[PDB]
């Protein structure tokens, strides 16, 4: 049953640390696409199995370097993962939706033989830091083909995304550059009652936390993709009946358990 589970039974502890693919990387340079600003690719290798995609943004002024542990960490539990240098580093969010996309296309395109081998584009989905989460929203809303869409620590200006996308968003509760108040919690209110939505607020922690090796979203961005990019039922044990010492808040409207 499900032919897109992968991986053995999960762990939470096996979902804080680097999964059981072997991950390849590849350069994407800066000058060889036109609608984004290169990147690096994750993805598995030593396998002759299909994975879902994923195309992540780093925030604001960021490289794609800084979310390098977490595109690293997603693609060795099975995924293909691209995490994009923006054209230009102070690009906002609704630029970043449209290098999102344009980066879904060249995974999908353009990318090289070895990874669209490994690539199953019909189920793709998309994640993003800061204003790579605002981007992230954006794209949700005009494209609803996307399995699901993760924003960490998200920030934008609009506040109403109407998306059917699953989402799930990280807010930090020390944030200070897109305090919860005024970013991710209306962004998880202001998401359909009808979308499947899941809103952690991480304990202590500040707008930074993404850039880091970090267990809380490590668990449950793995959680969310598997859950529906895969269709991975294994992966509803976290991300329902959740009691999480290392999270300060968590709303949900349990469409997804
Ligand atoms: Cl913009
Ligand atoms: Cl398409």
């Amino acid at each position: 049953s499900n032919p897109y589970q992968r991986g053995p039974n999960p762990t939470r502890s096996a979902l804080t640390a680097d999964g059981p693919f072997s991950v390849a990387t590849y350069t994407v340079s800066r000058l060889s696409v036109s609608g984004f600003g290169g990147g690096v690719i994750y993805y598995p290798t030593g396998t002759s199995y299909t994975f879902g995609g994923i195309a992540m943004s780093p925030g604001y002024t960021a490289d794609a370097s800084s979310l390098a542990w977490l595109g690293r960490r997603l693609a060795s539990h099975g995924f293909v993962v691209l995490v994009i240098n923006t054209n230009s580093r102070f690009d906002g969010p609704d630029s970043r939706a449209s290098q999102l996309s344009a980066a879904l296309n060249y995974l999908r395109t353009s990318s090289p033989s070895a990874v669209r081998a490994r690539l199953d584009a019909n189920r793709l989905a998309v994640a993003g830091h800061s204003m790579g989460g605002g981007g992230t929203l954006r794209i949700a809303e005009q494209n609803p083909s996307l399995k699901a869409a993760v924003p960490l620590t998200p920030w934008h200006t609009d506040k109403t995304f109407n998306t059917s996308v699953p989402v799930l968003i990280v807010g930090a509760e020390a944030d200070t550059v897109a305090p919860v108040s005024k970013h991710a919690i209306p962004f998880y209110q202001n998401l359909p009652s009808t979308t499947p939505k899941v809103y952690v607020e991480l304990c202590n922690a500040s707008h930074i936390a993404p850039n880091s090796n970090n267990a809380a979203i490590s668990v449950y961005t793995i959680s969310w993709m598997k859950l529906w990019v895969d269709n991975d039922t294994r992966y509803r044990q976290f991300l329902c009946n959740v009691n999480d010492p290392a999270l300060c808040d968590f709303r949900t409207n349990n469409r997804h358990c």
